């Protein structure tokens, strides 16, 4: 599923991501934009053998199990495939654990490099929220 911008903002808000850990909804939509281009089926293989999954590109080294990242953890206690669903519940619940881990949204390199310190409210401008 390729979400629309305002559609994803609504779904993220319904799942309680807006202002979670102090991050406004615009930060989360911006992160998803540059992590996945709003595509729940996005995947990216990393040099260390891990894989990033889903609309927020959550990594198998720490957060989900894909059976092919030797020595990894599964802190969100989910198969990584669950992170590719058109329903974003699993991704949101796992993003809540990730953003609570100590470094906030700097856990998403694309957020730090492309969203942090920008006018992130622009990503929810004009949405019926
Ligand atoms: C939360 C999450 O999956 N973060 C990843 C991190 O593993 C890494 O720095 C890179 C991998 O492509 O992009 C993302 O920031
Ligand atoms: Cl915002
Ligand atoms: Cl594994
Ligand atoms: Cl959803
Ligand atoms: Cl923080
Ligand atoms: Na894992």
């Amino acid at each position: 599923k390729v979400f629309g911008r305002c559609e994803l903002a609504a779904a993220m808000k319904r799942h309680g991501l807006d202002n979670y850990r102090g991050y406004s909804l615009g930060n989360w939509v911006c992160a998803a934009k540059f992590e996945s281009n709003f595509n729940t089926q996005a995947t990216n293989r990393n040099t260390d053998g891990s894989t990033d999954y889903g609309i927020l590109q959550i990594n198998s080294r720490w957060w989900c199990n894909d059976g092919r990242t030797p020595g990894s953890r599964n802190l969100c206690n989910i198969p990584c495939s669950a992170l590719l669903s058109s329903d974003i519940t699993a991704s949101v619940n796992c993003a809540k654990k990730i953003v609570s881990d100590g470094n906030g949204m700097n856990a998403w390199v694309a957020w730090r490099n492309r969203c942090k310190g920008t006018d992130v409210q622009a990503w929810i401008r004009g949405c019926r929220l």
